[PDB]
């Protein structure tokens, strides 16, 4: 049969070879020996800081490459156009060491990224995205406009939009321009006296960092947090977002009373802002992007998680279940109720989301379009089926095959 | 070259060194990770007309005769020594070698300790080996199956068990169970190709019916064994209904539950896998436990392509099914969950649900790591269906490797 991994749906039965995958041009963390896939962070892509200027060769390859697949993204494959491109980049590298990007390419370059990320359950969105060119910038105080904009934009009153705002590449032995929090939008992590933590434990850190730069904290669950924004070679700055321009959506339960009484909520914007993107070899290390959310990551991860908000048991014993047996199931069933809550809440909030059903469904429906149009589509099997009801959504009965494709959104190291 | 892994929950990490002792490959390489397929495209157990190259198999076979001495502390003893020329001698001269019993239960349990898809593992140092190898006839099979079952059932209070039929032969047929498991639902393919009964069986229903099986009409309609001896076409056999314990499916507070004829067996028992032993195949070995609920509530009647129930469910909770939004699958697969629980509970019947099956499975892992340095897991399998996060082992990195003795997979017999 064909020479390519075969990839097989087993609730239809249907068989695709992936050829997509022979384009990696990345290794991954897997070898015949023994499989990494479900490792979240194993030392593959994890862009370290690599200050002194990088190979010439190396960036060279790499920016042909990208530049041969924009061309070919327009159909102008092998035309002077693109001959002549490739020249530039080359004359460009060969004199200053790097090259930039046009305009247009650019956007291109965010789109595919955000197309090859294995990890993102919601690409059949991946056409439609906003790219603010934000390659001008040159202070801490501008990268906090372009970000302040880039939320009005974006969370659109609810109708959310997906956008992401390209801030100057890393450049020759100089300091580069970092969003130190790892969302646009966190909430406290407020350590207690007895150990433990008020707010979001996944925030602990970037909490106590805000602090040691001169925030005054709350004490409060929910307590959104500063911007630590760095430009090059300066010590970051501080920023507060304006309250008017953080949309939250209290939460309450479509039939359960109560629950609204809790006092819970969640931000509407979800925009990562620590992940690198890199392009022809160019590297932007500070890239935020956003889109909308998928209910099971506030309901089930956020919420629910021990090192989280850890809020099952709490809500167990409300609608009074038994929590001294596993067998009463009633982990499952509070987790249920509160991932409807969530999305009960956003809906009333007319605020963008989705649950886990209907993103699956149209992730299915995105690898039909990607075979044909790509021959695969690269997909972490572990981050794409959802944490709860797994095998009650489609894309737990695909396999998938997982590999890395450039333009791409990478992890970095922490900036301090 | 070892794997750091961490568990995202606690924090703590560890390093698994295990996996530098697994000699046989894996689908992933560096280029593309293919960890989440289910079968593997080469890494099949191909046909035995031959004899296995007698320095492939030599070493195989040391290899596990030292494993065993070493477990039972008499390594480098004049009994160890002296196995290895016996081994080495009838190999020299057959081209193959026998187990010793006792060998032939160290390794069965060393096989499940190392099967990476399975995640009650905590119990691999408790089970019962029934030697089966003086087998030479289907009818002979019948009877050592029959027995399997009387055992491992136990009134409701079942026990893991496994029976090893006779090793693989160059040249001669293999002794083979057809169907999947002992017990499984016959699937009927009726009008507009839907299925009356189990969809995951049309095919082997098809089979014993052609063999002479008269079907039945119902949706759980419990099949007859197709044993095959060497060389032979299979032949058909009906399990005594006494020996075949099922539990009705009821809901502790759904009264209509019940009315949904609903029920499952006891006994899970697969019976198509192969067993390998310092090189040495057995192509009918099937082994038993117990189920853990999600099995049989969330993949066996709620999956799309099997009894599909949800929606039935659904509309009895009166449920919104006109959106996905109302969470109506979701809240039917609990309930469904629920009442296989409560039902193998009131049947006083073995069954570990999800939770506590994989809080276990992590102790086991700990257990691992100090004795030998890791575990091989299969992330996509240890996490159960449903409740994903909500159980200890999501936030677990695991490895994933193949260790020898060890289960695999085979081809079809026809
Ligand atoms: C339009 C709606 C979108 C939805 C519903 C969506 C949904 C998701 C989900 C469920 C995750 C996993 C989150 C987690 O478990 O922490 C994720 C990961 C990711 N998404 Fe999307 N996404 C969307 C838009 C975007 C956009 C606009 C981009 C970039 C331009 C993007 C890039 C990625 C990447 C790189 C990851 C991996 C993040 C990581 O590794 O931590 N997504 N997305
Ligand atoms: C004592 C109770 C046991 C429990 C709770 C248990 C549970 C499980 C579960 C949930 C799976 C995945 C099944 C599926 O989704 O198809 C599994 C797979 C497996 N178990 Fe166990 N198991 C137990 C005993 C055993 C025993 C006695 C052996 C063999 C000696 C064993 C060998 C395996 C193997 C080889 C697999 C993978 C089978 C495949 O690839 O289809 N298990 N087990
Ligand atoms: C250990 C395991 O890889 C880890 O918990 C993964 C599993 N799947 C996930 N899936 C998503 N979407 N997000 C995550 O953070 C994770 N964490
Ligand atoms: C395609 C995917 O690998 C497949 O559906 C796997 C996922 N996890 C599983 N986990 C268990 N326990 N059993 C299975 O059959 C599967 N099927
Ligand atoms: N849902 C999510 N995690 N994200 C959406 N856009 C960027 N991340
Ligand atoms: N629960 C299970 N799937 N099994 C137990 N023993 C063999 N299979
Ligand atoms: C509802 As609360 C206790
Ligand atoms: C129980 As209703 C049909
Ligand atoms: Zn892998």
């Amino acid at each position: 049969g064909p020479k390519f991994p075969r990839v097989k749906n087993w609730e239809l039965g249907s068989i695709t070879y992936d050829t997509l995958c022979a384009q990696s041009q990345q290794d991954g963390p897997c070898t015949p020996r023994r499989c990494l896939g479900s490792l979240v962070l194993p030392r593959k892509l994890q862009t370290r800081p690599s200050p002194g200027p990088p190979p010439a060769e190396q960036l060279l390859s790499q920016a042909r490459d990208f530049i041969n697949q924009y061309y070919s993204s327009i159909k102008r494959s092998g035309s002077q156009a693109h001959e002549e491109r490739l020249q530039e980049v080359e004359a460009e590298v060969a004199s200053t060491g790097t090259y930039h990007l046009r305009e247009s390419e650019l956007v291109f370059g965010a789109k595919q990224a955000w197309r090859n990320a294995p990890r993102c359950v919601g690409r059949i969105q991946w056409g439609k995205l906003q790219v603010f060119d934000a390659r001008d910038c040159s202070s801490a105080q501008e990268m906090f406009t372009y970000i302040c904009n880039h939320i009005k934009y974006a969370t659109n009153r609810g109708n959310l939009r997906s956008a992401i705002t390209v801030f100057p590449q890393r450049a020759p032995g100089r300091g580069d321009f970092r969003i130190w929090n790892s969302q646009l939008v966190r909430y406290a992590g407020y350590r207690q006296q007895d150990g433990s933590v008020r707010g979001d434990p996944a925030n602990v850190e970037i909490t106590e960092l805000c602090i040691q730069h001169g925030w005054t904290p709350g004490n409060g669950r929910f307590d959104v947090l500063p911007l630590l924004l760095q430009a090059p070679d300066e010590a970051p700055e501080l920023f507060v977002l304006p309250p008017e321009l953080v949309l939250e959506v209290p939460l309450e339960h479509p039939t359960l009373e109560w629950f609204a009484a809790l006092g819970l909520r969640w931000y509407a914007l979800p925009a990562v802002s620590n992940m690198l993107l890199e392009i022809g070899g160019l590297e932007f290390s500070a890239a935020p992007f956003s889109g909308w959310y998928m209910s099971t990551e506030i309901g089930t991860r956020n919420l629910c998680d021990p090192h989280r908000y850890n809020i099952l048991e709490d809500v167990a014993v409300c609608m009074d279940l038994d929590t001294r047996t596993t067998s009463s199931l009633w982990k499952d069933k509070a987790a249920v109720e509160i991932n409807l809550a969530v999305l009960h809440s956003f809906q009333l909030a007319k605020v963008t989301i989705v649950d886990h059903h209907a993103a699956t469904v149209s992730f299915m429906k995105h690898l039909d379009n990607e075979q044909k149009a790509r021959g695969g589509c690269p997909a972490d099997w572990a981050w794409i089926v959802p944490p709860i009801s797994g095998s009650l959504t489609p894309v737990f009965h695909q396999e998938m095959v997982n590999y890395i494709l450039s333009p791409a959104f990478r992890y970095q190291p922490d900036p301090w």
